[PDB]
């Protein structure tokens, strides 16, 4: 049909549906977008001659643009699929996604007096495109606020658009670059249009979901005996006078430590432990001197989070390293200096198996060379990089979390596992702009150059969907016992989990892992 | 071609993240300070403690050196104090070594 | 679709013509089915009349006023809708299943 | 049924309706802060139902 | 033996059948330090919930 | 942080001049010059890393 | 244009046992890494040389 | 636009233009902190050489 302003663009679309090993989840939100920066490119600048640190000076610009971010699981999956998708799947990847935007709205606001007004202004546009090219600065992957709610009856503002660049101080260099976003192609919208686009993701490995029924070291048969031997004995004994001498056993049941071994744990790079009991922790601020760091271009950086380890051993569960885990915040949990009852911790124990703790050493060296003179001497290795035949599990994944991260262009990298966790990406989802087309207000009547800075207050809203398919590793496993599964509580409650509280403040109690199921190294 | 941007960088300057670090060890402004657990989220202000997807390459130090000749210690150190690998019983000067920012 | 503003003591009334409003219809019966218990708000005998549409909601397991586990929450908008504009119809039909015919 | 009726198996699916929300100005500065604002709307129009 | 699936659009999590998470002596449903098997309690078969 | 803190304890840190290869690395190589090699040949070995 | 293997040391032991310490260091004085609250000897450990 | 291409045998290298390079309070042919776009310099359009 003819689509005028009589009609409407699109349907309402969320839903989700389980085919095979194919499951398809598409949602929809409303959205708001106000005008940025009055219509102005504007630079941006901190540096250590306002209260700024060496370290926090940057450079950069702020756009009037705005661009959506979906990048977050809890806006494609109801807790409810959230809860069948990591009980019966070993792993996933995603596969296509699609995108509609529609139903737009423009509306102009005044104020007269003490008052305000509000009317639909039909002419006006918007504009929007998309860099299918990865021409632009890709903001996307810092996890910043903003993405689509997880409650679909929420309506969401759409966040400003800036970038930053090479800085010196709070100056700029040469290779400073600058962009202008009205120089691409892009195509514009009134009340009566509507926009849409498809994606395909590269070939991406699995996400593993999963635990290890075994752990790294124990493989080995525990009844029969290896036939290798190693150096059991450097000293006679019995004897009351004891002299070096050599000796050997076979690894067997008795002494499984002395087995020889096929493979690595990890790479570790340590972390400080910090109690989650305020009285075991030293009394002092130590977070930022502390803190493990890492340096370059000569500006100190915190590795937040850091590659992936254990976050404690066996029943340390109050200990955790300073900033190895991630965070994630209760419903209304005040934004700063807010207190351990009002976040909530992730917890990587599932990985205890393959991968290091973090709080402590790698493994043990010798530092000397001994002698019948000398008496030998032992090293620690806080910090172990990559070794022949390790094996490592990537970081979990969170309903919370985000879903994948650009893979940066270089000219080489190692692994790229995004380390918040994700699917890195050659060539992630285009990232959207979105501007209000800036409408003048009466231009004077005798000629002027000089630009104008006037304008209509503006705003405009309309509707966003969203598709993606997911494809599934189906589980197959012959395990006798009953599995592990993640469960609602069956006690009672004052209100019921994921579900809108007295005033219809939606909010998550507990942040989900992905791994529950087991499988066999 | 040389990157316009920088690897710690990417990030928006103007939105926050939702993620939380431990900025506080210790109760503040009191007479009395004890030790306490608090967080906030990575934001504009304080860019050096928000999460980060990536890491710098590998690194294996060098001794400076200025072309300064007053400002460099006055001593011969090159092949003693010169960063080497050993291999085989036999000392190597590693040259050039692995590539790296030559200076700040 | 009409948008009302209150200024001062007084109103007013005008056409919002893009707004939209949203249908839809449960054919798979996944909803807590609240009809059956007549309830006040069905359609007025005497055509000439003009009725508000009462709004929706439904209950669960409780305990005191408390919920316990098995408690059951819904999003509607979590379903499929048809959006209409000032130029649209909506329109579906169906079919009873064989059921006795009542005696009178 | 005990009120009187036709019991069903399958009865006639229930209708749903509801206003499109539709935000107010939101702020220059961005929030993340759902916005609660909203021009105060309503709607009519005609309904029909036949039955054989 | 023949199913039927279930299709629900509930929007919390489910209760559901899980083993217990934290240490044992041995393991639940697995043979004892003599190759008994045994069981540690029966299991209902009502987990998933449905609207009447 | 080289060691392990307490109550009773103060943290302390640790410096690494060294550091191998980590997941989620990313380098450039070295750049070349008008009067610089073009070529060298990979040695033929079990295996190496990242071989420019 | 290349480095040699990466190096995890182990500790020197002769043949003959005059050389050697006296006193029995093997499991103390032993190469080992620590994995899960738990130590471990690593045998034989990644392919070097044996001796120069 | 319609080119013609430079063919040219000279041996040394060109004068060029270019940005400078040495750092700056804000880059040239950007926006300034209020958002006023300014051009630091005019630019000629002669630069590669021929030979009468």
């Amino acid at each position: 049909g003819a689509d005028g302003v009589g009609s409407s663009s699109g349907n309402w679309h969320c839903d989700s549906t389980w085919l095979g090993d194919r499951v398809i989840t598409t949602s929809t939100r409303t959205w708001a977008l106000p005008t940025y920066n009055n219509h102005l490119y504007k630079q941006i600048s901190n540096g250590t001659s306002g209260g700024a640190t060496n370290d926090n000076t940057y450079f950069g610009y702020s756009t009037p643009w705005g661009y959506f971010d979906f990048n977050r699981f809890h806006c494609h999956f109801s807790p409810r699929d959230w809860q069948r998708l990591i009980n019966n799947n070993w792993g996933f990847r995603p596969k296509r996604l699609s995108f509609k935007l529609f139903n737009i709205q423009v509306k102009e606001v005044t104020q007269n007096e003490g008052t305000k007004t509000i009317a639909n202004n039909l002419t006006s546009t918007i504009q929007v495109f998309t860099d299918s090219e990865y021409q632009l600065p890709y903001v996307l992957g810092s996890a910043h606020q903003g993405c689509l709610p997880p409650f679909p009856a929420d309506v969401f503002m759409i966040p400003q658009y800036g970038y930053l660049t090479l800085n010196n101080g709070s100056q700029a260099v040469g290779r400073s670059s600058f962009y202008c976003l009205e120089y691409f192609p892009s195509q514009m919208l009134r009340t009566g249009n509507n926009f849409q686009f498809t994606y395909t993701f590269e070939d991406v490995p699995f996400h593993s979901s999963y635990a290890h029924s075994q752990s790294l070291d124990r493989l080995m048969n525990p009844l029969i005996d290896q036939y290798l031997y190693y150096l059991s004995r450097t000293q006679t004994t019995g004897g009351t006078a004891n002299t070096q001498t050599l000796g050997f056993s076979q690894g067997g049941p008795n002494t499984m430590a002395n087995q020889a071994k096929n493979w690595l744990p990890g790479p570790c790079y340590r972390q400080q432990r910090v109690s989650t009991t305020t009285g075991q922790n030293n009394n002092s601020n130590f977070a930022w001197t502390a803190g493990t760091k890492y340096h370059l271009n000569g500006r100190n950086s915190l590795a937040n989070p850091g590659i992936a380890m254990a976050t404690h051993k066996d029943d340390e569960e109050r200990f955790f390293p300073s900033n190895g885990i991630l965070i994630f915040g209760k419903q209304n949990a005040a934004r700063d200096n807010a207190d351990y009852s009002d976040v909530m911790l992730t917890s990587e124990e599932e990985i205890k198996t393959t991968n290091p703790v973090a709080t402590e050493e790698y493994g043990i060296v010798a530092d000397n060379l001994q002698q019948q003179n000398t008496a030998p001497q032992i090293g620690t290795v806080n910090s172990q990089g990559a070794l022949p035949g390790m094996v490592w599990q990537n970081r979990d994944v969170y309903l919370q979390g985000p879903i994948w991260a650009k893979i940066p262009h270089t000219d080489g990298n190692f692994h790229p596992s995004p380390l918040m966790g994700g699917f890195g990406l050659k060539h992630p989802p285009p990232q959207i702009l979105i501007k209000n087309t800036p409408v003048p207000a009466d231009p004077p009547t005798t000629f002027n150059q000089s630009k104008l800075n006037s304008f209509i207050t503006q705003y405009s809203t309309g509707q966003v969907s969203v598709e993606i398919e997911w494809e599934l590793q189906k589980e197959n496993s012959k395990r006798w016992n009953p599995e592990i599964q993640y469960t609602s509580n069956y006690y009672k409650s004052t209100s019921v989990d994921f579900a809108v509280n007295t005033e219809g403040v939606y909010s998550e109690p507990r942040p989900i892992g992905t791994r529950y199921l087991t499988r066999n190294l």
